[PDB]
DNA sequence: CATTAGA
DNA sequence: TCTAATG
């Protein structure tokens, strides 16, 4: 968490360097699996061959870390660090719509920057053309403040369309968060589940409706249980607009909400260890359902949820308020 | 880890 | 179809 920093540290730099710049995802996956194992020894690496006896940790790596823990550098860091082409992907990616695979090739092309990418608006896909559009704005974080002022238009016309609709706005927002990264409803409606067959509807219904009174701006990618756009708050009587939000809503059936619902909830935390607990509890906790375990090494039987309650009661927990679902 | 664009 | 990008 700390002895061993610099050396994760680095060899994340290392791993996410061979992943975007080069397509190495083998010399990425391997600085990973180690800056992995590193990070879980419980003492301080004092040198090379004292990592070394590490799983994952061979001699390429080993060699890093003597001459990180020799002089407080790395060259391929320092020289990495450096290089504008690899500079150039770094960058490209913060556009929403920009992955490694199309930053090479702007790079390629011989687009770099902000404004060389607006000089080409043509070679960018809608995807790309938002988020060009909307860079500044997308990086933003989104005040609680105004979290509120979203939730509540955002129930509102979910409400008007239809009433049996049930919205719940996920995320470090749900958990208390001063500010977040952007917003996600989870939809649902009982006459949507496991079975019965869809109602794309159901999702599109609302959409339109967010849409038609000037919520939703734009849209990134509407399937027909994922939509995935781009909102904004009535900027007031002038003076402040309010900027571009990212906004998700994707549509669950009614028999997988609570689960999705606590899940999405997190923190990552939070999850992984209520989930370890329901394991001893003889369960099963994902994202979508609660199933007992069955001793022969595995079961299933999905048991039934109303409420985030029911999932608690079944591994005989105590209902955490969201508040302090904190891990 | 599954859904959507796209070409 | 596969392959990229989000989450
Ligand atoms: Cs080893
Ligand atoms: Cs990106």
């Amino acid at each position: 968490e700390t002895l061993n920093g610099g050396i994760t540290d680095m060899l994340t730099e290392l791993a996410n360097f061979e992943k975007n710049v080069s397509q190495a995802i083998h010399k990425y996956n391997a600085y990973r699996k180690a800056a992995s194992v590193i990070a879980k020894y419980p003492h301080k690496i004092k040198s090379g061959a004292e990592a070394k006896k590490l799983p994952g940790v061979g001699t390429k790596i080993a060699e890093k870390i003597d001459e990180f823990l020799a002089t407080g550098k790395l060259r391929k860091l320092e020289k990495i660090r450096q290089d504008d082409t690899s500079s150039s992907i770094n960058f490209l990616t913060r556009v929403s719509g920009i992955g490694p695979s199309a930053a090479r090739k702007f790079v390629d092309e011989g687009i770099k920057t902000l404004e060389d990418l607006r000089k080409n608006e043509d070679k960018l896909n809608h995807h790309q053309r938002i988020g060009l559009k909307y860079f500044g704005d997308f990086e933003k974080r989104i005040p609680r403040e105004e979290m509120l002022q979203m939730q509540d238009i955002v129930l509102n016309e979910v409400k008007k369309v239809d009433s049996e609709y049930i919205a719940t706005v996920c995320g470090s927002f749900r958990r208390g968060a001063e500010s977040s990264g952007d917003m996600d409803v989870l939809l649902t409606h009982p006459s949507f589940t496991s079975e019965s067959t869809k109602q794309p509807k159901l999702l599109h219904q609302v959409v339109e409706q967010l849409q038609k009174v000037h919520f939703i701006t734009d849209t990134l990618s509407k399937g027909e249980t994922k939509f995935m756009g781009v909102c904004q708050l009535p900027s007031k009587n002038d003076e402040k607009e309010y900027p571009h939000r990212r906004i998700d809503i994707r549509l669950i059936p009614k028999d997988q909400y609570y689960c999705g619902v606590l899940y999405f909830t997190g923190s990552d935390i939070f999850n992984k260890n209520m989930r370890a607990h329901a394991l001893e509890k003889g369960f099963t906790i994902n994202e979508y359902t609660i199933r007992p375990l069955g001793v022969t090494g595995v079961a299933g039987e999905p048991l039934p949820v109303d409420s985030e309650k029911d999932i608690f009661d079944y591994i005989q927990w105590k209902y955490r308020e969201p508040k302090d679902r904190s891990e």
